[PDB]
């Protein structure tokens, strides 16, 4: 068995049937009247996301679970699986139930999760990790090699420090959501100007037509799958959220994705937009950034730190 | 026949493709499967497990997500549980716009689990249910039809009465572990003698070559898999055991499986060993025992009874 943070494969599949053929897990594409079989290395895979036109068999789900592979059904193309006027389910997660997870972090989590103040402290602690991650990867060596992404370091520093001070003034979870909105709005403008994108407004409803909004939508679901693996590895149920629980099902997946979403996905979205790339080329950018930045380790390590900080065990 | 739990509305499906036709969920069953899956309410009260020979499309998962129907994948006959949606714990501070039905049992469980005295009462309550199940199903109609398994009912009564007296003297978790080990050693001897097996030593770590230990290993797998179904539908995590050590992975699943394991699996393993049966034949003996003894409902009901009795909420 390979450790999840060492697994190198994240899959996003559409228009194919996933079954077991000769004991091996394969996804079958039917472009034409000929079927094509593609092997999935589940031992080296952490998460497989299933979009439009996908199906899975029970035998395939058996192998996924035994290998500890998180399976999620999403809407495809950056859309939620189920969308309504206010109702929305982003991803239906099929968590493996057969590979027993450690217990210590779960006991730490439930020991404080029902305290309103301790849940607020966890949410702030997530945003502080988010600030650290943005400062690190927006100014690091990997992104400096991208000559297309040019911005004034003082502008980002003033932004992160303004958000850092705003978090201390927060007293409710809604206060933090307001500060996150202000910070993310200025951060979108900074990333847009960094690539000479021109005018940009984030399509919060997911109905954006420009390449930046489309890539930001798709990049979020890539981050969701990585966050779903992080909470599972530590035996944390997706429903024990700290910030985005009061609106969305599977909230902790969204909270944990925020740890690396703006730091890794956001710059790659605007870069790929100005390069005129398709979805797969932008997908390879996010996946590579996830590997090289050890994004899975960041989410797992952040949850472990927060769990021990707020634990109420003796 | 397809309703595996009356308490949780858990339906088991096999040999059918689940898809969406004309905006409706439809079940394309193989000719020969004369089950009635169209009668399953597509509402948040229903739990659907997909067994042997099933498949599901992304479009059907969307409908299940819209209706709040939890989907799970299991092995043949309803065990083991492979992968499944998670049941979220919604309090007043986690109000999502999803039709899923949240479980109150997780908050009930956490409200007493950290109290060492309350955690002990739950463990003793489990062993009481265990005593009842052994008493009931070792002397019931189904097992009396087995001519190979012959024993004097007084021996079983005295064995169980001895263990019940020991439980009332226990004051710590370790006291219960010592009493259980004595009862279990005596019960395994009673079973081995009931079939005239001869020498029997329970091989830990799955390292037994004799048919008795092998069948006992396989039957534990089927019991743990069924217990995973009970914690899944109640939204209880595996890491909150009541008798097993707090650091033991999957401890709660093992505790829940102990409610019915010795009552149902233990006699069948020694019978099948003495009859020289194979894996598939012994697996059928266990499934039949689970179904006729309502093992899933016993586990679901016991967790509910302990949860409501020991809860500290409101």
């Amino acid at each position: 068995t390979i450790l999840h943070s060492k697994r190198a494969n994240v899959y996003y599949l559409q228009h194919c049937r996933i079954l077991v053929n000769g004991g091996r897990v394969e996804y079958v594409t039917e472009e034409g009247n000929q079927s094509l079989y593609w092997n999935i290395p589940i031992a080296n895979t952490s998460v497989v996301m299933l979009g439009t036109g996908t199906s899975v068999t029970q035998a395939a789900m058996r192998e996924f679970a035994r290998a500890g592979v998180m399976i999620g059904f999403c809407g495809g193309g950056g859309t939620p699986l189920f969308a309504a006027n206010e109702a929305e389910v982003a991803v239906s997660w099929l968590s493996p139930q057969s590979e027993y997870r450690p217990t210590e972090y779960l006991q730490d989590w439930v020991s404080f999760w029902f305290d309103d103040e301790k849940r607020l402290a966890a949410a702030i602690a997530f945003q502080q990790v988010r600030i650290t991650q943005i400062r690190q990867h927006w100014l690091g060596s990997r992104l400096s090699r991208e000559s297309r992404f040019t911005f004034k370091s003082e502008h980002l520093q003033a932004l992160l420090d303004r958000y850092q001070k705003g978090l201390t003034d927060c007293r409710t979870s809604n206060d933090v959501l307001v500060q996150e909105a202000m910070m993310t709005k200025a951060l979108y403008r900074l990333a847009a100007n960094a690539v000479s994108y021109g005018d940009f407004t984030r399509a919060k409803r997911g109905g954006g037509t420009d390449l930046a909004n489309r890539f930001l939508d798709h990049g979020n679901y890539l981050a969701y799958g990585l966050a779903a693996v992080s909470t599972w590895v530590l035996g944390l149920p997706h429903g024990l959220a700290v910030l985005h629980g009061k609106t969305r099902r599977g909230g902790l997946v969204f909270d944990v994705a925020d740890l690396i979403k703006d730091a890794l996905v956001l710059p790659q979205a605007f870069i790929a937009a100005m390069e005129g790339e398709d979805e797969q080329e932008f997908r390879q950018r996010c996946l590579t950034a996830f590997q090289q930045s050890e994004a899975l380790d960041v989410m797992i390590g952040s949850l472990q730190d927060v769990a021990s900080k707020l634990s109420q065990v003796v």
